[PDB]
């Protein structure tokens, strides 16, 4: 498809800094070229320059609110631009707090978007339910219209406007959900397939239901926010908050291959890849290679093979 | 639920001794605290003191019959006690020969119990069919009423009374079954899901059929005897008789999460964890961590999340 | 069943030479004995002596055409012999180019054979579509009647006669298919289950459809060409062209256990095991052990257990 690459070297949504290297190691893995090696029209909007905000004391327990709120605000504008250019936005990021700006900017051009969130976590803590204060675990709370009222005025986010309903999002891969988050899950009726549902139904049925659930009433643009820690750490170890028992490399590709086939992918986030956290050089390459593979699947690379519309014989 | 912890540091059901450390490393992993950290009422009945039986020569090929028969006899009494106290017995053990006493004592208070046996092995060899002579591979033969007649008078087990029928037990995870054992399997019509059935049906259907098979006619207490070598050695390597191609960490949790949801768990055995057999310190922690995870799942810990009955928002 | 072992220490179908050691390390793993330890009548036709062909320059891009064409020609004769002796041919090989002779010789005695090809690749490149020139990636193109016309007169293969139709073959495990190969796939209507279909349907349904697809109209002899790189490299690392995201050890055994149960297995190839490519001594033993396990499954070894027709009690 027509892609618009946007690097988001940001890490203040959490404590470990190496995550802002995500765009670099991914590009250095030949991501742009690989995409071009397919049927992809690729334009790199470069890495966004996230100005330093020296004065950013916590808002209550919440950390680096101004820099996070600013990075998402900046990212939101960029995504809206690439979307206005008729391209699928590919946000190579740092931490997942950036999802706030990516989904926000996407919904400005396509307010009817549906979101598929692959993650070991729900990232739906509010500034009042979070125990860690890390904003990469709160993005979803800022985007949900139903949680509009339980989100205090946090410095840096006054530009935010909830753009999606609890019913326009589906979670896949959950295995470490906080108590308040689970409460929000059940209270708002959010559709999710934790690792338990994946085990019960199999990833094939999981994807069937996910797409049917989001595209049933009518076809609508799809936003895929892929947190690499959604996959098992044996595949993506170089990430900040790994949790054992994750989705397999195969399941990761199955998810993306199916989304690609809908022809409705319009926004994509590949987040939380932190090279600095690899215990070895191999753990880093393994994490980056897996991250690239998932990305390519979103844009056509199929395991059964691919061929141009010509007579090869 | 209401739990009654009972440590069973015993190893004479087999050759390698480190298995009697099971209760120690598990407790030292914070098992009691972790359970309390949930909605669990926990009372530790301590570790049973298994007196040394210096004079215990083999009965034919069978090894350490008196100490094994004695340990199970002692364990049987303890379990019956905790069951009489309205608690779910949690037997942290050494080798699986202890299942004889755990299931025996359980059935004294709840004669209508159904058993789910997760294991790479059937542990149903008789003193006459066993080739190794290790009693941890014969527990089931002593408990089955139908095998009453093919079990010789082995020193230390005169207190035993078969308490379950071949139809009140279901095996899950089998992948190394001896010839005589397989014969007993097919001859008594025992329900089992070897790794082949798990591969064919998927763990979801496997659990559906298992519970339906055992709880169909009527709801009855459930005894789960979990041999950690039922899971693949990439998850539980620190165990005496590992067999490749086992159940996954995910499947292990799926099994237990489903059993928990029945609200019928009344007896649980977490066996065969041998710290001494870990090739590295990490293999030990990996085995113990997995063993703890499975245990917590049996008592409520869910991958989709958990929350108290309060308004978190 | 009645087996006829034939070693094929050949490697010129590709660049790395250690693959010709396949027969050796497999035999040294106790394969013959293990088979005999079952209900198998085993006769080893020894290792075929593949005379050196010093003068063998490439035919266009195709490498070592004369030695490859000769090795398959020799192998074809041997297989036909063992098949004429009422035995299931077990070809312990080097590279997969040998499939040309194995399937050719098999079809001479049983022209109605159906083929199950487990592989990460389709190995259906023609001498004109191949980019590497390695013949181990072209065997299928020489065997298909429908591709009769797109296969130039390559030195060493004038003895070849396409013996199977595109509809008498099923692929399982595909995850690295070239563009021209994919074109041939879709153009000839070849049935395949890439890793994507395995993920979607589960290996149980995959095998159900495969057998139904090949044995539907009528029961016919089965030829299983098993490329060990079809399984994930975490199980069979010592192989020339490994591809991540492969079939599991369990799936590998499920496939073979199901084929065995049809009672129609008549030809088997266990290919691409290259001991020289193991990064460690353990990677070699792990590859060989897995290869032996799959082989034993093809001839009866079942994970649920096995027993002779006698009264064990
Ligand atoms: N729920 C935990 C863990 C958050 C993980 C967030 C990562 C981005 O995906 C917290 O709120 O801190
Ligand atoms: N069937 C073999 C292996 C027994 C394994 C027993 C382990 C407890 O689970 C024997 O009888 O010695
Ligand atoms: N398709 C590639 C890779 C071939 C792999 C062949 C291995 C035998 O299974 C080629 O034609 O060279
Ligand atoms: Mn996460
Ligand atoms: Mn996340
Ligand atoms: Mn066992
Ligand atoms: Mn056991
Ligand atoms: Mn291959
Ligand atoms: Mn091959």
């Amino acid at each position: 498809r027509t892609i618009g690459i946007i690097g988001a070297p940001f890490s203040k949504g959490q404590p470990r800094g190496g995550v802002e290297e995500g765009p670099t190691v991914l590009r250095k893995a030949g991501l742009l070229e690989k995409l071009k090696e397919q049927e992809c029209d690729v334009k790199d909007y470069g890495d966004l320059p996230f100005a330093d905000i020296p004065n950013d004391s916590p808002f209550q327990i919440v950390k680096n609110p101004r820099s996070v709120g600013k990075a998402s605000e900046q990212l939101a504008g960029k995504v809206a631009e690439v979307k206005k250019n008729g391209r699928i936005s590919l946000v190579l990021g740092g931490d997942h707090s950036l999802a706030i700006g990516s989904i926000s900017g996407h919904a400005r051009v396509h307010p009817d978007l549906g979101v598929i969130w692959v993650d070991a976590h729900t990232d739906i803590n509010t500034p009042l339910t979070t125990t860690s204060g890390n904003l990469h675990g709160q993005p979803v709370s800022f985007l949900l219209k139903e949680l509009k009222g339980k989100i205090p005025d946090v410095p840096g986010f006054s530009w935010v406007t909830p753009c999606i309903s609890a019913k326009d999002i589906v979670y896949i891969g959950l295995r470490d959900v906080d108590p308040g988050e689970h409460y929000i899950l059940k209270t708002l009726g959010i559709k999710y397939f934790s690792m338990t549902e994946v085990d019960r139904l199999g990833i094939g049925k999981v994807m069937e239901e996910t797409l049917s659930y989001l595209l049933g009433r009518k076809k609508r643009p799809i936003h895929l926010s892929f947190d690499v820690d959604g996959l098992d750490p044996s595949f993506t170890p170089a990430t900040g908050t790994p949790v054992v028992g994750g989705l397999t490399y195969r399941e990761g590709l199955y998810i993306t291959e199916e989304i690609y086939k809908t022809g409705l992918l319009s926004g994509l986030d590949i987040m939380e890849v932190n090279p600095s956290l690899g215990k070895t050089p191999e753990e880093v390459t393994r994490t980056v290679n897996t991250a690239v593979a998932i990305t390519l699947a979103c844009f056509g690379l199929a395991r059964e093979g691919n061929h141009k519309p010509i007579d090869y014989l």
